[PDB]
């Protein structure tokens, strides 16, 4: 039981040689720097991540490039993730630039385009034009980051809705809106976001972080914005509104992986809530095999201070223990005064959380939660980590050239190192949101196809040699195919390590 | 599994009719006042707590005074704490009021009292006279909150070791010291401690907060302190720091409860072991059957800002799922901006989780760890919950004057309301540490001694009535002695509710 | 788990000093008079079984007026079982006497009531007015316990059956048939049945064991037949054919009862299935805690040899095992050699086996089965048993009248004794039948009725001393209701022995 | 649990198109002749018992013959097994032939060797020499298949004792005794036996069930009686009596299988103890990957009917259930009326417990209980089987040369047919005594040495595909070295079969 075993636990026990999940940076002002950045990757990032809300094409190329420059500098892969700007609504201009809302006042929102330049405290633009059409008599509408709550009463017309003023606030230009209890129908990709895919894409970025995705069909219009050229770009999808929580499954089906967007679900859900979502999407996550982020909030003093809050560290931790491959860093590390100290500290308790997280229960409790029979592969995945439980394997590697094979195995949580020995670049970095994977490049072109594996075997093994994960006289679990089998790996062997 | 049940869960869920959990408040210059407790009653405050290292006899009274006047208007009980001020290592002054430590530096720290008006930041003063009995070279001396960190080099003499200067850092006077991998030995009770709790008795408070719990032979003397006049006095147990956290079995058997005393225990403890602490030491209590509690830094952004950071409303919600009968504020109520918001967000993120929290096997858990054989009460309260849980009763009642037979019942974590029915206004107050405890005081003074246990019995079931807990044709399981049996519940009764 | 636990036991384990199980003996030629009576009841004998296949009504009586001065001279209380012969299918008479069936011939079966005292091998009478009706082409009819087999080839006429001759076998006049696909449909009871049960009311028999039963219907039949004045005689289901396995949860919840009656139940399935058939009902029977009997050859050598076989003692040990209240015997205490020795030796194992027990896991598996809620009396009693693990109480004490209370309790598998105070002799009696329950009687007319409980419990503690259950110090466990409540039990206690 | 799983089973389920389970033929008078023996391995045979108790060296050459003419015959493998006369313990013989032993009666027991031809009721030898010493004043000393029970009074001189006849029971010349309470210290091997062993190395028999086993110490006697000659034959150890069980840890190691010897066990030790010791043999066996086999009076009634007593129908079943490799007869095939008979139907029983036989609890029940770490092939063989359940793969395939291999995996109960692929015919043989695998013998000299494994690969396989467990796209779990390793098998697969 999970009590029994807290009981095992002590502060005193000495943490792992490795840490198994995966931290994501965002890049601004403070990160941009080559030399910024690459404080960034030695502190722990794996992951950087841009966010087309702001910044411009120009901008961000520049992120890219420093990315570049500053992981061949340091020799290593990090992956490159593309942050959406997404669908937004926002509030028209106000006369005299501001607009001063009381409580207890009448006001009258309107989608008259005619009122994008002349709204006062009366009236108003909020530029979703189907407002009307979502929302009904007594649903609320948020403006100002939630912090002005105004009560919808009636439909004065097609086009105007006459509100009630719930708490008083002043607004100025051009505010963001939210509609907790309605179903937003705008399109999963705004013209911006499409010339935004297309720049993805041409500027070969890793993934995509999919922002506000409702649903299903949404995910494959991205997919298809992205085209053929885009094709092996993973989508991860952002959960951040009702509609995403509600189709949780079908979105996940659709995605190759999640996050927990934190921020924006705390407003649209009501934020005692936000903690029930991360364990179920999470946990969905894991039982199917796809990367899964925390994220937002994480370490928020921390933009300020050089030291976390209690309720910080208590939450990277959980997030580890709710068994998520990935937490995220988004303004501690954007426009933030510590941002090397922040990932620092952010590595530092992932590992801590690691050495109480019972990587053996978490292996049966997902192998349990699989349908039998499956596939040849899976199962493949799944008992060679019983072998390493069965043998105390200090090393576990797989060769995948997708990467396929290494979140499969990476999914049944071994509780050692597995080390990844990929012919490709990109798959290097798209692993960078696996928990418990460390990539070793093997350049095909230069050494050939290896079609007996033992080349690729010797490159993972002689790299576990040389992070100290092994000895000889270990046991190093290995996975791939035999001779004949090609797409999957139907083979597993345990070997002694010299 | 945690796993499988994650997966049941949902945002939607409605949450409970009682709030299980309960929350403490410091009482500082934002909350004294009659009408700020008012507002942090309803807020939802159960225990207000007085820091003893702030503040002076008089000011506290004022708190008391307070406390009594507003709960007494609201028609309330609430539990009164003394945190003491407890042994501090403290430097001298210097020459200038000033001393600026630089990196690289040697300086000379001596328990020579001719030093202390006139140290510099070449030699000063520690008044902890045991300082070099204690330290060794290679260990570590912090000073000004951790900030500055000296190491020990040598014993320049019996009273002044010579230090390196690890990191720059301006110190003014009398700053606070730490001796993280020393075993420190001053008394458990200081000179103002001792008058402390004379005083504390005086004025009738409920329990003590003892500050820095180091041993078993520490909470004696203290008991000691408090006399035959204090005996019915709480001793709840702060664990700060690493002698606490190692003798803990010891310390809880003497103790009546613990307190995860964060903040402290964050700088003797690295920070990423205090989640290891938080889990061991509560789940330790849980086993036990005594109150625990979870402190500091839990909302500590509120102390500015009107809403919380992700970081801490995960904190106060793991606290709970950890198995804390209690959360704590400090800073946030004694000198925040918000202290009637931090309060009821508090509240509602306790309520939240407890909706996630699988009662169940929480109950099932903490009473396979009970050795066999334990006593008739104990199986009494066990099997009552047992039957709750096979019934699905709404509430539960139990007579209990001493507030033993409560803490009893609620170990066993039943999944509603528990009504106690004491004699004992005291235990009303005590109890407020309890969670899942509410109280309904039966003057037997006025109302005769209940030996036939009807009358009691019919207050909490009205009680239930009153609250809606239970409606007629609800079970409801009460908990008592038979007529014969004296000291103790030895029946269980399953009644229908009319 | 059943395998570790095995790893535990040894031959050398002390037996217990009570025997759970309880035995039920025909009573025959062998066993009439009521000196060996007197033996059998020494030997171990609780229940007395008639069956009315045999002998006549003035038989019977004599048993059952020897059974009540047996019992009565020994101070003890004895069950007495009214086993019907039921409805039985019948060949006719052949001429001669006799009929010569060879393999590979063709003859003929025939309804037509002509034919009753004139079959030869050529054609016979068959005594089942529906035969033609209820088999088709392919279908089996047996002849003299099985031993002929023929097949049923074509239906000659309405009333007559063309059959094959499977395997050679001389028949004589008169012998039973069977049917096994097939659904027999003869009614609950015969005419000799109707005056059979009648007689069983008349002399006050405590149980029916119902022969044959086919369905719920049936049962109810049986109910109704035995009328307002049979009302409290319990009515203990045989399963001996297809329909009632078919049937058996419908069965079991219209019945007092089961009895897995494997000497018929062999011929009618296929007798590796009886296995799995007793398994099967044995279990559905203690997880609605109903009493269960294990019937049929369990130690047939021992009608002629003072020693079993390897196989009949694993037989009565496994049925232990299974979970069975009871074991039965037949032919080896009607018209056997040796019954006094036969009853040793089956009390002995089941004594042994009892050992090997492992009742606290069936206390859980039992427990987990239960539908939430069940019931306050079940919470009750479950509860009570968890107390009796729990301080390792040695006796258990509980009131019943109608003998609900005891079936109730002892259903949870407690570890020690179960004894039941009860105001009704027939209930001691009807009690005889539940595994791991001693009764006493308190005569509620000499005495008074007690409502204060504290006579009826003394009685039974004071019963648990004689027999040497508990010593002074020892805890009992006591189930009964408090001082309101009526019709059931709402209390548990544990009380300290003196 | 095994209760609910109870509930999910139906008479009518569809039995397996395997049998696992294999059994065991003693041959005698009635087995003896080629065709008696085809009929019997038509029926069922996998093993054929040679008891060396009856018979000589010529009788049993015969039968060795036969069986391999018959077995040739057929084209299938049969193990031949050796079973040792071993040491007995017989009386003298009596004047007149005879001795009459009335109860109450004084009798004298000597082994004073002049009295072998010349004893009376009065005084006899028992042929023992350590009797005396071995023995004690209130030891009971059994003759005649324990139905005379003498009991020993004193010690009338260093070699007779007197004693007192326990009950009635004329004795004739030279019967066997017994000596429950006593530790018998006869050697491991008689002079007969050594040449016994030494015939059974020469005519190359399989396996020894070695009689008698009292110690670890005896079973190396047995092992180096067989010489280097004989170091590949399975030395199997019949328990029979008291120190047998005892040290059974300390056997099973030395061992290469036991048998649970039914018919001698119940006279040493109490019959309704058999049970137990059988339950806890049988577990251990299977817990250390031995082949386990149940023996005696299983189908005792066979020995002269059609059919058998529900009683035996039960325990053939129960030993399934248990977890036995094997199921044995003695008499039954030996001397009796319908050996097929009795052969088929214990193979159809088998059958049939087998599907009601939860195969995957008993794979996770047997792992939990291995010790980790373990050994590299006993993984593989482990997580292989566990990768026939996730996928439902319907066969598997394992290379075994020394038999060991396919042990190993057997150990873990797969719910699918087990192929092995061996290179030695003995190895074939041999495995006819473990449970649920079948061999196909490849010639390596023939075919080639098969490094690479292909070929063996493709034998197996088509075996599989010959009897039916897969069709094309079904999966097969395969079990070899790799190219490098030799010695154990370090290697699974998941192949596709087509
Ligand atoms: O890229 P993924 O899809 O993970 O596939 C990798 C697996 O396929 C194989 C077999 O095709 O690749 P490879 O041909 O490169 O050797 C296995 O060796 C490898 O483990
Ligand atoms: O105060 P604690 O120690 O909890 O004891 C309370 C228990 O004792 C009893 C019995 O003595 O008190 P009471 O006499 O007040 O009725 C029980 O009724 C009550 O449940």
């Amino acid at each position: 039981s999970q009590l029994a075993h807290n009981l095992t636990l002590s502060i005193f026990d000495p943490v792992a040689n490795y840490r198994a999940a995966r931290i994501i940076c965002t890049i601004g002002p403070s990160t941009q720097s080559v030399e910024a950045l690459k404080g960034l990757i030695q502190s722990g990032m794996s992951v950087a991540r841009m966010n087309f809300s702001h910044g411009s094409h120009e901008y961000h190329q520049t992120t890219i490039n420093n990315v570049r420059q500053a992981a061949a500098e340091l020799g290593v892969n990090i992956a490159i993730a593309l942050d959406t700007k997404g669908p937004e609504i926002r509030t028209g201009q106000f006369v005299g630039g501001d607009a001063v809302m009381e409580r207890g006042a009448t006001c009258y929102v309107t989608t008259d385009p005619a009122f994008a330049d002349k709204g006062t405290k009366d009236k108003f633009y909020i530029d979703y034009q189907n407002l009307s059409k979502v929302v009904r008599p007594g649903n609320y509408i948020y403006i100002d980051d939630g912090i002005l709550i105004l009560q919808v009463q009636s439909h004065e017309d097609e086009q105007t809705l006459e509100c009630t003023v719930t708490n008083s606030h002043t607004i100025s230009d051009r505010r963001g809106v939210n509609l907790p209890g309605c179903d937003v129908d705008l399109p999963a990709v705004s013209a911006k976001d499409r010339v935004d895919l297309q720049f993805g894409v041409e500027q070969g970025v890793d993934m995509i972080f999919a922002s506000f995705i409702r649903s299903a069909e949404q995910v494959g219009d991205v997919r298809k914005a992205l085209g053929p050229k885009g094709r092996d770009i993973m989508i991860i999808c952002k959960i951040e509104n009702h509609q995403g929580v509600q189709n949780i499954d079908s979105i996940i089906e659709e995605s190759d992986g999640i996050m927990v967007a934190r921020g924006d679900l705390g407003v649209e859900i009501p934020a005692e809530k936000v903690v029930v979502a991360q364990k179920i999407l999470i946990s969905k996550c894991n039982v199917a095999g796809k990367p899964v982020i925390c994220a937002t909030q994480m370490l928020e003093s921390m933009t300020y201070n050089p030291r976390p809050t209690r309720a910080e560290v208590s939450d990277v931790a959980n997030a580890v223990f709710n068994g998520a491959d990935c937490v995220m860093l988004s303004g501690e590390t954007a426009k933030g005064k510590y941002p090397n100290e922040v990932v620092q500290y952010m590595a530092r308790i992932c590992l801590e959380a690691q050495s109480a997280l019972n990587e053996y229960v978490f292996f049966n409790s997902i192998k349990k939660l699989q349908h039998i029979p499956m596939s040849a592969d899976e199962a493949v995945c799944s008992s060679a980590v019983n072998s390493v439980y069965e043998t105390k394997a200090k090393a576990m590697v797989v060769l995948s050239n997708t990467g396929r094979s290494a979140r499969l195995v990476a999914k049944y949580r071994p509780n050692c190192p597995i080390v990844c020995v990929t012919t490709r670049l990109q798959t290097c970095r798209q692993l960078n949101i696996t928990q418990g994977v460390e990539s070793v490049f093997f350049d095909a072109d230069k050494l050939g196809h290896d079609e007996g594996k033992e080349h690729r075997v010797a490159a993972g093994v002689e790299f576990a040699k040389s992070k100290g994960y092994v000895q000889t006289g270990d046991y190093c679990v290995v996975i791939h195919a035999d001779h004949k089998v090609k797409g999957y790996a139907n083979q597993t062997r345990i070997l002694l390590v010299e």
